[PDB]
Parts: structure tokens; C-alpha cells; sequence
């Protein structure tokens, strides 16, 4: 009944190492740590995936370039640009042993939910949900959320991922697009231009798994109270059609308010509604951060999400702790939306909500 929080130094340390995106795993734990959260918490060392873990959802042919690539760094190596690398996911050394930490707390998250030990565990240096099978994608060198979600599949027959990063979990999406025993549910910004273009709401899945996938395509500066609306609607009717044993909960933090991507108008309190939602169907459930370019502003959330877990209200003042200056000027935990117009017309919105209800109809 405790939840489990994967975490250790070495693995946080390897999370700060990738480029582009700072300090910020760090950052995360810093502050959860600054609250007294992780003494209500199971501290759960990550084990590194094998091989094998990780080519349960990636081609060896990917794997290995990845390995080689590592060691060595793009140069000597043009055959790159066909697995993803490239300036999105750059190509430099060390990423490998960072992809194998990664999907190995992931899996590590789902044995500590499949061995009964707890309801929820947490790795808030997952969600890497781009990632497919042979190509790098969106920053996103391996699937972690895929691992996982095949890890859980051993234990329980039905899975629910709900996706609420600003982008469209595609990756994850397109791994069980042709099954029925994995429903991808994903609420994202999805405009022309806007990576990766796919997950507009006509996007239900194929074969066997037909109307086993669900996107709710979104436009720019929705706030907290219309995105909750449409969350509990699309999350309403998938429990009750779906019925998943297990849930795996991508909760990137690019949508909140303040963020680099500038698109979604958010505030954790808005997310922490819908996993508010999610936690109190009782059911294990993996929890994966994701997206958050704003650092300062990801950790605030994450921390607050964290909280909301276990059922503590923390205080708005920011705690002293080593990155302190980084939440000036005011030092506060809760964030203020901008003052951006919301683009999404009630009527797009509510026969994109009658689209849904009438696509979980079929489920049985
Ligand atoms: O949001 C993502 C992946 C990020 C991504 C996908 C496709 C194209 C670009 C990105 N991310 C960035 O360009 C990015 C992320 C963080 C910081 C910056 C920077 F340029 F501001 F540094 C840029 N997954 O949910
Ligand atoms: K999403
Ligand atoms: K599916
Ligand atoms: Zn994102």
C-alpha cells in the first residue's frame, strides 16, 4: 500500500547526462526529497535491462548499432540516419548504457507492481514513448513504457497506457496498434507542422485491435478545468469498456504552463486531477514522467504529482534545497497559466468526445 519510488544515485546521475535537457532528473528527486515525500515511499534500486529485456520490443539490429554508437560517437559510423539518429536524438557516447537504466527501472517498476509489493510505482525518468522498434524518435532512444507495459503483460491480460505529455505517444501506440489486450489512450497537441502528426482522433487502430487505440487531438492554451472535462469523458467510458487489470501512466510535463513547447496552458493541479481519476480505480498502476523542458517547472510538477500519490497536501513555499535559486523570483510550488487565448471551439471539442463514445461502444 506504499508506493514504490525508483530511484538510485547512480541512476539519477545517468539521467542528468543527456544533453539538451540538463540536471533535471536531479532536479526532480532534489525537490521530492526537499518535501519528505521519498520517507512515505519504497526507495527501489533500478536493475539495468539485459539485452534480452530490451530486445523484447527493439530489433538486435537497433540495439546494436546503438551499443557500438556509445562507445565510439557518429563519426566512423554514417549508417546512423537510418536508425533515427540525427540532430532530434543525437548520437553521443554513454546513450546506451543510459537507454538500458532507463527501460531497466521501467522494468523494474512493473516487477515491484506484478510481485504484489505495491498499487503504484514511479520512475519519473521514463515515458520515452516515441521510440520504436528499429529508430530513435523525438528524443527517444528506447521505449521504456513498451518494455514495461510487456513486463505487466505476464500478470495481467488487459493493460491501459494513458498518455497525457503534450505529444502524441505514437510509439507506444503503433507497438500494440494490432492488439486488443493493450489500449493506448493519448491526450495531445496535434496541428499541422506539430511533431509527429499522427493521433488525430480518426486514428482508432487496425485489425484486431479497432478502436483499441484513443487520441483526443487538442489545440493550444487549454487550461486546467476544459482538459479535465475531456480527460474524465474519453477515461469514463474506456474503464468501463475497456476494464483494464493494469494501468501505465505517461505524465509528461511539457503541457504545463511556462514550458519551451509554449503550446497547452496547464497546471499540475489540472493533471493531478486526472490521476486523481486513475488512482482511485485501485489498480496497479506504473507511473513514467516524460517531456518537460521547463526543468524548474517539470519538478514542481512531478513533486506535486507525487504528493497527490500519497495523499499529501505540500506546502507552497519551495523547501531549501540544492537547486533552490532555480525556482525564483517567487519561490512558490504552484504555477500561474499564461495569458494565451484557448483555440479549442466547444462544438470540435464535444463531437471529438461523441467520436470516442461511440468508438468504446464496440469494445467487448
Ligand atoms: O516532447 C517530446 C520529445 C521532444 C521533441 C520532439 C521532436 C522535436 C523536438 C523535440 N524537443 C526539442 O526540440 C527540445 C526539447 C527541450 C529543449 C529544447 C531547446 F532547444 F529549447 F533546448 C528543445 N516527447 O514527448
Ligand atoms: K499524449
Ligand atoms: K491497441
Ligand atoms: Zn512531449
Amino acid at each position: 500500500l506504499v508506493p514504490v519510488y525508483i530511484y538510485s544515485p547512480e541512476y539519477v546521475s545517468m539521467c542528468d547526462s543527456l544533453a539538451k535537457i540538463p540536471k533535471r532528473a536531479s532536479m526532480v528527486h532534489s525537490l521530492i526529497e526537499a518535501y519528505a515525500l521519498h520517507k512515505q515511499m519504497r526507495i527501489v534500486k533500478p536493475k539495468v535491462a539485459s539485452m534480452e529485456e530490451m530486445a523484447t520490443f527493439h530489433t538486435d539490429a537497433y540495439l546494436q548499432h546503438l551499443q557500438k554508437v556509445s562507445q565510439e560517437g557518429d563519426d566512423d559510423h554514417p549508417d546512423s540516419i537510418e536508425y533515427g539518429l540525427g540532430y532530434d536524438c543525437p548520437a553521443t557516447e554513454g546513450i546506451f548504457d543510459y537507454a538500458a537504466a532507463i527501460g531497466g527501472a521501467t522494468i523494474t517498476a512493473a516487477q515491484c507492481l506484478i510481485d504484489g509489493m505495491c498499487k503504484v510505482a514511479i520512475n519519473w525518468s521514463g515515458g520515452w514513448h516515441h521510440a520504436k522498434k528499429d529508430e530513435a524518435s523525438g528524443f527517444c532512444y528506447l521505449n521504456d513504457a513498451v518494455l514495461g507495459i510487456l513486463r505487466l503483460r505476464r500478470k495481467f491480460e488487459r493493460i491501459l497506457y494513458v498518455d497525457l505529455d503534450l505529444h502524441h505517444g505514437d510509439g507506444v501506440e503503433d507497438a500494440f496498434s494490432f492488439t486488443s489486450k493493450v489500449m493506448t489512450v493519448s491526450l495531445h497537441k496535434f496541428s499541422p507542422g506539430f511533431f509527429p502528426g499522427t493521433g488525430d482522433v480518426s486514428d482508432v487502430g487496425l485489425g484486431k485491435g479497432r478502436y483499441y487505440s484513443v487520441n483526443v487531438p487538442i489545440q493550444d492554451g487549454i487550461q486546467d478545468e476544459k482538459y479535465y472535462q475531456i480527460c474524465e469523458s474519453v477515461l469514463k467510458e474506456v474503464y468501463q469498456a475497456f476494464n483494464p487489470k493494469a494501468v501505465v501512466l505517461q505524465l509528461g510535463a511539457d503541457t504545463i504552463a511556462g514550458d519551451p513547447m509554449c503550446s497547452f496552458n496547464m497546471t499540475p493541479v489540472g493533471i493531478g486531477k486526472c490521476l486523481k481519476y486513475i488512482l482511485q480505480w485501485q489498480l496497479a498502476t506504473l507511473i513514467l514522467g516524460g517531456g518537460g523542458y521547463n526543468l524548474a517547472n517539470t519538478a514542481r510538477c512531478w513533486t506535486y504529482l507525487t504528493g497527490v500519490i500519497l495523499g499529501k497536501t505540500l506546502s507552497s513555499e519551495i523547501p531549501d534545497h540544492e537547486f533552490f535559486t532555480a525556482y525564483g523570483p517567487d519561490y512558490v510550488l504552484e504555477i500561474t497559466p499564461s495569458c494565451r487565448p484557448d483555440r479549442n471551439e466547444p462544438h470540435r471539442i464535444q463531437q471529438i468526445l461523441n467520436y470516442i463514445k461511440g468508438n468504446l461502444k464496440h469494445v467487448v
